[PDB]
């Protein structure tokens, strides 16, 4: 087998698209490995750039292709560099730019923690003939800085894994498992946008929809609460704006459903109160006396969700 | 004729676009077939990667092109591998990534069951000179896991079909039918998103638009019901958001039209009730007595649609 | 001159974009023509696939380029096949996929009938040296089936036309007119989507905006009619959603303007009625007596438009 | 210097995008020029198509590259034709398709007049070694017909200009000015869409918001005028839909701001009128007597803008 | 080391996308450097255009690749020119078109000042073998003119920087720092669009929501203020339209939150006023006496933000 040493440089991470579960990675790929010695002009290694590497491959150079597994489309390679040493180590450099896609789990969406994964494999050389020795990661341009809505934490977590591909069994019986390089880039979201943008105006709308309880006329109790109920229902599709069509709820989702329950229970309580007014002049007191206990109850449900879910 | 053995690996299915009737498939193609024996260096098969397969084709190697029928655009191939055995079997490997399009039928949209089809054909070699022997499918990375709004069930269903192309009749009279590989990937949707997102707030709006019947003043009976009627009409275009401009209705569509009928019959009943008030003080009882029977009627229409349609 | 026989296969029509006046066509191109005889291995015609046709062109083969006139961008060709017969007929096959654009006329939009046109020309060979003999069309996969909002009727209508290009006059004086292949694919829209989706809720809104005439209080006559008037105005941009910024009106457009006239005349009639109430207690009868005659009038305007326009 | 004769054919203009200031042009490029005589087979000029022009360039043919200046991206060339005459004139043909971008000035947007400009330059040959003799334009397929929202007027206006490029001064001291071909295609918009689509419903809304002055109750004067004021404010973003984020106003913009002034002055006048009602029963007459003079005033402001601006 | 002189021409800047933090740059690249002398036909330098530069590279010409660091995707190069002098200076010309991305800081968004940065580096040649001598910038076509929402100020600010790349340490121990060309293009936004488009209608809405204080009936004080409050809340997402999901607020954001505070404090003050009405007939004076002091207070908060923030 042949040892391979890979060094990775990450330029910038951008274009994180939760709707399509994609994100874009910029950087360079450097693969170092050792072969037979050769002769170079001078005692200095040879520089072979693009539209000249193919000529040396046609001469008989062995340059394996190292693909990326978790990409959509094709890695948009730029220039590519081949470095040839007389002593017998061959170094291939290229600038990738890939649109990477991976699984994400949005349970606690405003305060979520994700990771970016990079999965690299040789295309046709198994570890019995091409082994990845080690990788050292270079993340310094994005080491501690904020992506447009995500914060970065710490260094990269890396691992090389060996995975079996059963679909080569008819064409390569026993040696069909591949050395795979896996790199993790941890990332945490900034809650700040949603905190100043949605949970605040919703908070004011909930407060006004509670303050409607202090009124003393029936039309003011119903019509304003109805308009507020419909406009609160109109904010159901905020999660679908940023995220996909997720089968599970978030804090915005759970909060807005709790708001729905509050306003619907309020309008049912008012209707039941008027139905208890048999003559239209007998006044109930206990049924609107909930101005101070149930706000503590709603904050209690909120703090139970906060304590248990965190 | 020449036998061909194809083994298929499916990496991931994503980007299911019901609006354009497209979906994206990642994976690898492996075609195995047997020809004349040859000479290789060593007793080990030769590895010929990209920008070197064309040289061996120019040497006289017979590598047929196996296209995909049901794609939009072109399959975005990546690297391609040619495996050459001295004993006389030639194995071609390539990584496809295609945007696949096929028919879909959205009668029962929230609870629908679809399948993904892959249709492959050689470009110019009929089965009298190129026969597909068999295919074995490899679906393990996506064997039992949820696509972003679709669930996967079971293994792949495969079939090889032989179809006649009449447009080669002027250029190839009798032998113009092609061996086609067909692979089915069954998929079932998750109703969960729409269940928590749309049928619930619509349910609360219908319940409030019914609870308006318990009021005792004319302006409250009309104005709130009118605003609720217009906002219920405003949710007509929800199906057009996810789906296309379909000629047929769904459960959201049938439910929202039933809601339209309920609110329009309610407002007509209220107007007819006031017209029966000849003096403006004579009160009707039978015309608003439908508070308990017609909700059972609406649930009856719903359960009839549920029982008969399922 | 040289005869050319072209046979066309159409795979599927999709992606009809009325906003950009584009549509996508899938299929294969087959051009058959006769030249000088040659020598082949065996008595069987030679199969020359892609990345090998260029070598035979460099050998001295005459393969003309047959472009498409009415495309946007470039035809996304796939594989291409060259068929070489010893007796002297050369057959070129390729899989096109083009985004085709042509004129459309949307006078009667919900019930419109269009056609898809395919315009093909050789790039540089006039009919004095390259003549199109005939074409036979192959439309069987889409022969009788519904495109996502269009129905297909009958077979293809074809014609070969000879058109003069005056811009070669400085470079080719007398022989500058080109043989052009024209294929028509008739298509009719399905009215069903718009029939269940827009003309129905608009019908209910118009009916409610008429039923407001049966009320007996001024505020109920004005405020509800005003809200309904503004929401009917809000549906002006439905045509701009599907279609472009058309200089002419459709049935949705004419219907919604008729609705505008109805609601604006109604609110002016109510204001004029209240102005005729000099003391605020004198009641008019003739000015609201139009509950039964003018609905017949509005249906009369509708049926006049239906009878005359159809 | 070398004379060059260019003849231009324009196929169709489409995809005019005011938001990105782009438009798409289809057509062919024909460049005719005279060089040294040569030998051809027969007495007939040689036809050299694509993937064969490069071989003759490698033979020593001088084919300059004629780029387009005002494009975004790259001109999507199709086939390219080289015509070789024995007498010594070389004719290059190619089918371009470019996305062209240029300045536009939207002062009087609904009734605007623009022009399409085509700017062509050789890439590296100045007029001391490559001179453009003349151009004759061929616009017949689009000579008098309507683009989807633009009308075409007259023939093309052309000019060849010689412009200095100062950035070659370090590499070519004295001879660094380039012969540039400039073609103008005048175009005028059709006001019809906006005339039937926006200025009409806005006209009805303004008329209703004036007709609110004829009412006799305070709540009807305020609430309806408030809802109409907010929905008129809601139509502020119509210009941003079609156009960009322009620093200057249009007729829709000026009209909607005039509407804003009318409704805001009306609501301030009503509030001031009620404040002049000291006892709540004393009635003002002069403050609502403006039903007939200020509509003439608003039409006067409109006709002043029409007369002065046109 | 080898000196390199680079001259840059900028054609046009367009497509500034704050949502994706991208912008597009058009222009040409010219690199001048001196090598060994050679022989040319005549005493005039040789013109080598595209699809001929690669042949001279294969002959043994040393043409380094000068990439751009801060691009997304790949620079869409057009034609490329090589200029060869007999005396020994080699000049490479090419037309780039890149989508450039860089950091932006939107604290004071309507009145912001940004700069466009261009970062260029050789791909594999460090300054010990390739040194950038100097750069002279050519910005004349866009020297003083307005980009579609940005104004340009002054000349370009340029600097050449030398940056260490630690990821070549395993492959090149001591000499791994690269000469980088950095060009700054200062740009200032035009506040005019937002000034006439959003801060004006919001100003009228705030003025009407203040003028509601002059009314004398409870329903008019509540219902209109409630509808205005909800529609003011509805304009929260204006910043998200142009900008991204920013963690920090702007002047539109701070102004709209101040409006939220004004309307919510107003509705709470009205509710508290009615609660102070113990009998429903006792009238408060001090609680609505804030018609003249708190508008001065709101303008005071605005002018404090204006003075301190500027
Ligand atoms: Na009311
Ligand atoms: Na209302």
């Amino acid at each position: 087998p042949v040892d391979v040493s890979v060094s990775i440089f990450i330029n910038k991470i951008y274009g994180v698209n939760t709707l399509e579960q994609t994100y874009k990675v910029d950087g360079y790929i450097v693969a170092q490995w050792t072969g037979k010695p050769r002769k170079t002009p001078g005692d200095k290694p040879l520089i072979v750039e693009n539209t000249q590497i193919e000529r040396w491959i046609n001469n008989g150079l062995w340059v394996p292709a190292l693909e990326f597994i978790n990409v959509v489309g094709s890695p948009d390679t730029g220039n590519k560099r081949l470095m040839l040493f007389p002593d017998g180590r061959v170094i291939y450099n290229a600038r990738f730019l890939g649109s990477f896609s991976n699984d994400m789990d949005f349970r606690l969406f405003p305060f979520d923690r994700q990771q970016f994964v990079l999965e690299l494999e040789p295309f046709s050389y198994n570890n019995q003939q091409l082994r990845f020795s080690d990788i050292q990661v270079y993340t310094e341009n994005i080491d501690n800085e904020e992506i447009d809505e995500w914060w970065i934490r710490g260094k990269a977590s890396t691992h090389i894994s060996d995975i079996r591909y059963d679909h080569l069994s008819s064409v390569q019986p026993n040696q069909n498992e591949f050395s795979r390089i896996t790199v993790r880039i941890d990332a945490v979201r900034n809650p700040s946008y949603y905190l100043w943008s949605f949970i605040l105006p919703l908070g004011l709308i909930i407060a006004a929809s509670w303050s409607v309880f202090w009124l003393e006329s029936f039309s003011e109790r119903l019509q304003t609460s109805f308009t507020l109920m419909l406009t609160v229902v109109a904010y159901a599709f905020y999660t679908s704006n940023i995220l996909g069509r997720l089968p599970y709820t978030t804090y915005i989702d759970q909060m807005i459903i709790a708001g729905y329950g509050s306003i619907f229970a309020a309008i049912l309580l008012i209707i039941f109160a008027h139905h208890r007014q048999a003559n239209g002049v007998e006044d109930d007191l206990l049924i609107q006396r909930s101005r101070l206990a149930f706000p503590l109850g709603f904050l209690a449900i909120g703090c139970v969700l906060v304590i248990r879910f965190f």
